C-alpha cells in the first residue's frame, strides 16, 4: 500500500513540482477543526471587542483583501451584513490603496477586518496604514496565516488592534491559497456567531468529515471531467456563493496559467449577457443553494444551460443528493445524502470550494503544469511583486 | 459624398445586418444633452422627492438593474456612496430576486432606483414587486428608456413612484445598450446634483463634443486593433472605472457571441492572480483616473503588463494627452489635449465608454456577426428570455 493524494502518489506529486499544493488542500478538514477551536477559546476576548466597537455610533465594519483574500469578504458578506445592523461590507484592499477617500471618513468609526495569508502584499499593509491616516476611531481585526507577515508585526504597532492567527500550516507554501482562504472564510463566519459557537461547532465536525470524503471519492469523476481538455470554465453562484465562483475561478485560472479562461457571476446574472461565453470547450459549474426558494431559480437555469445545443458541458454541485439535478446535469457531485442542517447557506462553501479546488489542482497536473508555481516565469507570484506604494 | 457611421457607410451596415446599434451608438452625444435637459426640467420635483425620503432614519438607497443594467449602479456608486451621507449602494435586481432577506428589511425605509431598458425583464419587475412585500417605507425611483416597458407601468400602480423615462431614442433596438446604459449612468449622476446643474452643464457639453470627435476620430486607430483577431480582451478601471470596465468587458464578449473571452478587474487587483489571463492573442485595456493619487497607481501597472514579454497588446485610455503612457502603451487614445475639469472621474466614463462600444461593435462587424442580433439563434436575448419569477 502507497500514500495517494487526489488520486496521484506522494513521489508522483513531487516529480511535477506539485506536492506542497496537494497536502495543503487535503489538510483542510483538519485545519477547519483548529480553526474552530482559535475562535472558541479566543470567545471571551473577541466578543468584548467586537461588542465594544459595535456600540459605536456610525459604525461600520469593512472586510479587506487582496485577490483570494479580498475574496474571503465577497463569501460571508451577504451573511453578516443581514445578520447584524451594523454595516459589513467587503472592500478589497486593492481599491481602498487606490481611492481611500471613497471609503474611509474622519467622523466614521471604522473596524477593518484585514485578511491575508501571507500578509506581504504591500497593498494589506497600506490599507491599515490610509485608515490610520484618516479616521480617528479606527480599530484592527488582523486575520492571518503568517505571524511573521509583515500585517501580523503591525500587532505590536501602537494601534486598536486583535492578531487573530489561523494555524501555522495554513500558511499554504503553494502559489494557490487553498486552506488560507477556506480557514479564514469560516473564521469571519464564526466571529459574528460568538453567540452560538457551541451548536455551530456540530455543524463544523459534519463539514469536516463530509469534505475529507469530498477529497476521496470525487477524485475520479473529477479526473474524466478534466480529460475533456476544456478550454473555459465558468462557476455560477448566488449570494453568498458568488464568492465562492470568484475564487473557484480564480484558483482553475491561476493554476492553468492562463490556458483555461474563466468567467464567474450569479446564476439569474447568467443570462444577461455574459452566458455568451458558452462554447463547446466550456464547462459550466453552479453551486446550489439549500435555501428553498433561491434553489427555485438555480433549477431553471440548470435546465436552460443544459439544454442549448452545443454539447458542452454543465457540473451541478449541491449539498444533498436531487434527482431532479442529476437528470439535468453532464457531472453531479452530492455533498451528503439527506439535507444537513446550517445556520446560513454561507456555511456551503467550505463543502463546495474543495472540488472546485481539486478540479483546478487536476488541470493543472494534467495540462504538465508543476502546480506549486504554474508561474514559474514570475508574470504572477505567489507574494505580490512591482506594487509600489504611493505618497499619502 | 456619403454618409459613414464608425468608418462604414449605411448601406454596408443594413447588408450585414448591423445598421440599428450603429446609429444608436453614434447618437449617445445628443442623447447625453437630452438626458442634462430632462434632469434640469424635473430638478425642482426630484429635489424634493429625495431630500424628503433622505430625512427618514435608517435610511437607505440601492442602485438596482440586470445585467449591463445593474453596471449603471457600478459605475456611480463609489462616487456617491462617498458624496452622501445616506448609504448609497449598487445591488443587481439579479440578487435581490434570489435573497430578498439579505437585502430588505422591514424597519429600514428603502428608495430603489430601478434602471431598465426594456423595462421588460421580469426580475426588474420582481425586484420592485418583493420591495412592497418585505418594506414599510418603501419608494421607487424608475429610471428607465421604455415608456411601454412593464417596469414603466409600475408607474401607475399604488406605490411611492417617481418615472424619470429618458430619451425615447435610447430605447435601443439592438442587442447592446449602448445609450441606455450611459444616459443612465449620466443620471444617477446629475440627481444627487441638482445642488450644481447648471456649472455640470458646462461639463456635459465638453463631454458630448469630445464625444462626437471619438466615433470620427478614433475609427481608424480603432480597425488596426481589431485586425489582429483578438481572442481574449482585458478591461481594467479603478474605482467608478470598474463598473465601466464590467460593461466594457461585457459588450464586446456579447457581440462576438462569445468569440472574444473577456475579464474585467481593477489595475491593483489585476496582479493578484487574474493576470494570469495575459496569452499573446489578449488585448488589455486600461482607463485612467484623473485623480492624481489614483493615477500613480495605473502607470505602474501599465509599465508592467507592457514589459511582460509575449508580444501581447495594451491599449491604454486617459482624458488627456500624456507622454509617460503613450510610451508605454501599444496603442493611445486620448479624450482631449488638455486636462479638462469634472465634479468626479466617474464623470469620464462617458467618453470613455465609447472606445469601448466602438471596438465591441467593429469586432463583431469584422469577424462576419450582425451586431444587431449577435445571437440570432436565442441562446441569449435583448429581452431575457426563460426568467420564471417564483412564489414569494
Amino acid at each position: 500500500g502507497m500514500k495517494n493524494l487526489l488520486g496521484y502518489s506522494e513521489d508522483y506529486l513531487k516529480e511535477r513540482k506539485g506536492y506542497i499544493t496537494a497536502k495543503e488542500i487535503c489538510n483542510q478538514p483538519k485545519l477547519w477543526r483548529e480553526t474552530y477551536e482559535i475562535i472558541l477559546s479566543q470567545r471571551e476576548k473577541l466578543k468584548s471587542f467586537l461588542d465594544n466597537f459595535a456600540k459605536k455610533p456610525n459604525a461600520k465594519i469593512v472586510i479587506t483583501g487582496a485577490g483570494s483574500s479580498a475574496f474571503v469578504g465577497n463569501s460571508v458578506v451577504s451573511y453578516l451584513n443581514a445578520k447584524e445592523n451594523i454595516k459589513i461590507e467587503a472592500i478589497a484592499t486593492t481599491d481602498i490603496v487606490s481611492h481611500p477617500f471613497y471609503y474611509l471618513k474622519k467622523d466614521e468609526p471604522t473596524l477593518l477586518i484585514s485578511c491575508a495569508r501571507s500578509g506581504n502584499s504591500p497593498e494589506s499593509t497600506a490599507a491599515v496604514t490610509l485608515a490610520e491616516k484618516i479616521v480617528d476611531d479606527i480599530s484592527h481585526l488582523i486575520i492571518t496565516c503568517n505571524s511573521e507577515g509583515k500585517l501580523a508585526l503591525h500587532a505590536k504597532r501602537n494601534y486598536n488592534s486583535f492578531l487573530l492567527l489561523m494555524p501555522e500550516e495554513s500558511n499554504d507554501k503553494g502559489f494557490a491559497m487553498t486552506g488560507s482562504f477556506s480557514t479564514m472564510l469560516l473564521s469571519c463566519l464564526l466571529i459574528f456567531n460568538l453567540d452560538k459557537l457551541e451548536s455551530i461547532g456540530k455543524q463544523i465536525e459534519s463539514i469536516s468529515m463530509q469534505g475529507e470524503k469530498v477529497l476521496v471519492n470525487n477524485v475520479e469523476l473529477m479526473k474524466k471531467i478534466v480529460g475533456e481538455k476544456f478550454k473555459r470554465t465558468v462557476y455560477l453562484g448566488a449570494a453568498n456563493a458568488f464568492g465562492l465562483a470568484k475564487e473557484s475561478a480564480l484558483k482553475v485560472l491561476e493554476l492553468t496559467a492562463g490556458k483555461i479562461a474563466t468567467l464567474y457571476d450569479t446564476p439569474l446574472g447568467f443570462r444577461h449577457g455574459p452566458k455568451s461565453i458558452i462554447d463547446d470547450e466550456t464547462l459550466i459549474v453552479i453551486f446550489f443553494s439549500n435555501d428553498t426558494y433561491a434553489r427555485e431559480y438555480e433549477y431553471d437555469l440548470l435546465k436552460e444551460v443544459y439544454s442549448q445545443n452545443g454539447n458542452h458541458k454543465v457540473l451541478a454541485i449541491s449539498e444533498y443528493e436531487d434527482k431532479l439535478i442529476e437528470d439535468n446535469s453532464d457531472y453531479f457531485i452530492a455533498i451528503n445524502k439527506e439535507e444537513q442542517e446550517y445556520e446560513d447557506d454561507s456555511f456551503l462553501s467550505l463543502d463546495y470550494l474543495l472540488n472546485a479546488q481539486m478540479y483546478a489542482f487536476i488541470n493543472s497536473m494534467e495540462l504538465g503544469i508543476g502546480p506549486d508555481n504554474p508561474c514559474p516565469t514570475g508574470e504572477v507570484n505567489r507574494v505580490v511583486k512591482g506594487v509600489i506604494i504611493h505618497d499619502y
